[PDB]
């Protein structure tokens, strides 16, 4: 590749690499409806790693969970967890398909194309991104969508539905144009064809642009999924940019990076040239190390001290507290209900713990609460991977999605 065309990660210190496998390792044996994550079978199979009969014990787990869930399920399933699935079983080289689980999927597609309505004036439910990774995984399975759907998405990044002023939710941009890159390979939608391959470029072009001076593009966990993006085909300086990246990815490594499983699961994938597009037609017989386990650090003895703040509440809120040094934003809020008069809520996701009230309130629909370092930077990471410095405020704010 003397032309710098594609986009390749090389050179990356193994044991980083080993080192962030080994920190999903441990949830594989977290096996429970309320804890399985097919993005974390997906990320493993993707990658040059391996967990050997925890996997086919995982996959057996996931099966029972999505086909018990199907409309003794505990928490209904949204259509991008049931994409998830799909895609763990292209993970494992298996073909859905009048299969219910195809069809649940579809009808989540209608349901949001409705909700967007006629003039894109509305909003998904869920997100663009849901909609776009639904797609995706019905599309790797060989299943069409009407195009009436897909033109949703298109409309969207046709009109930089993903730019904000002037910053672009790189994420939600990478994940329609996996799908685009789908639904061109399979020329599904022909109709559409023309506006589906200049939505590829423009995704890419968008991509390339957000990419700061530091590597990342976005920010540095959306750079996973922009690398699939730049990975499923060459470009022109594809090969300059990539390398940027890895530059901020073994960065971020080193600086403690990637805590978080389902980021984990979208990285792992890319640091072995692999996408969410080889899930059409995967190797699985692919050459993977066996994982085996981390040793656990000692305690950490140091304290570090932070202001937690909520202004959204009536009475506002301000305390600081002291935690141990590396302690998460969680444990803060743990430290402030121990200290009284202070209560929080959460709810699970597949990125662990999401915050949904603080002090009583419930965030409403359409509303969530915001992580944020004083001033108004918002954080990278949830409650239970952020590790707060000594002297920072944290601020805890509802806001509008
Ligand atoms: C959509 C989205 C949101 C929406 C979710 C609501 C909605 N309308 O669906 C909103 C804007 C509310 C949101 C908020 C946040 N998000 Co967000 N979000 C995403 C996005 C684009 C897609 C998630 C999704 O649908 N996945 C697919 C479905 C099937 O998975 P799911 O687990 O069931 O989806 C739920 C969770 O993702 C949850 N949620 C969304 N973001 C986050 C982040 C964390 C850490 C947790 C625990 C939960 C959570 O909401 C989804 C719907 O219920 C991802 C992109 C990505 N690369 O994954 C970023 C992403 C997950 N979010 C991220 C972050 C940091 C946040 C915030 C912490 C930002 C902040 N500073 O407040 C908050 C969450 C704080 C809290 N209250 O706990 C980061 C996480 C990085 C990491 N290291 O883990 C990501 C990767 C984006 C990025 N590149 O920065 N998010
Ligand atoms: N509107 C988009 C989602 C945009 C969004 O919620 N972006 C959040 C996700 S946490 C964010 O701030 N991303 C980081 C960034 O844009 O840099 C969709 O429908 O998918
Ligand atoms: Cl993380
Ligand atoms: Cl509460």
């Amino acid at each position: 590749d003397d032309k710098g065309e594609f986009c390749v990660i090389p050179k990356m210190d193994g044991q980083l690499v080993e080192k962030l496998g080994q920190r999903l390792l441990p949830w594989m044996d977290r096996l429970s409806s309320e804890q399985l994550n097919p993005s974390i079978y997906v990320g493993l199979r993707l990658s040059s790693m391996q967990a050997g009969t925890k996997e086919n014990l995982y996959l057996h787990n996931l099966k029972l969970h999505y086909q018990q869930c199907l409309l003794g399920c505990q928490t209904k399933i949204s259509g991008g967890s049931l994409a998830l699935y799909l895609l763990a079983l292209r993970a494992n080289c298996e073909l859905l398909g009048g299969d219910r689980m195809v069809s649940q999927l579809k009808w989540f597609l209608e349901d949001e194309k409705k909700a967007i309505g006629h003039h894109h004036e509305g909003h998904p439910h869920t997100s663009y991104y849901q909609y776009g990774l639904s797609i995706l995984a019905l599309c790797v399975h060989r299943k069409r969508v009407h195009d009436s759907v897909v033109g949703k998405l298109l409309y969207a990044v046709e009109h930089d539905y993903f730019t904000y002023q002037g910053h672009l939710s790189v994420d939600t941009e990478a994940m329609a144009g996996l799908a685009f890159t789908c639904l061109e390979r399979f020329n599904f939608n022909s109709d559409l064809r023309p506006r589906i391959t200049t939505a590829i470029e423009t995704v890419r072009e968008k991509i390339l642009k957000a990419q700061a001076p530091e590597g990342y593009f976005g920010n540095i966990y959306s750079t996973p999924l922009a690398l699939q993006m730049l990975m499923t085909s060459p470009g022109v300086g594809l090969g300059p940019a990539c390398l940027k990246a890895r530059k901020s990815l073994l960065l971020s490594l080193q600086d403690g990076a990637f805590q978080n499983p389902m980021m984990i699961s979208q990285l792992l994938p890319v640091l072995n040239h692999k996408t969410y597009l080889n899930l059409i037609s995967p190797d699985c017989q692919a050459p993977r190390v066996m994982l085996v386990p981390a040793t656990e650090d000692p305690v950490h003895l140091s304290e570090v001290s932070v202001t937690l703040k909520v202004s959204s509440v009536l009475p506002p809120y301000e305390r600081t507290v002291s935690v141990f040094a590396g302690a998460s934003l969680e444990d803060v809020l743990n430290r402030a209900r121990d200290l009284g008069e202070f209560t929080y809520g959460t709810q699970a996701s597949l990125s662990g713990p999401y915050l949904t009230s603080v002090l009583g309130k419930e965030a409403g629909d359409r509303e969530y609460w915001q992580l944020l370092r004083v001033p108004d930077t918002p954080l990278l990471q949830g409650i239970a991977d952020y590790k707060p410095k000594n002297g920072e405020t944290i601020e805890l704010r509802l806001v509008k999605m």
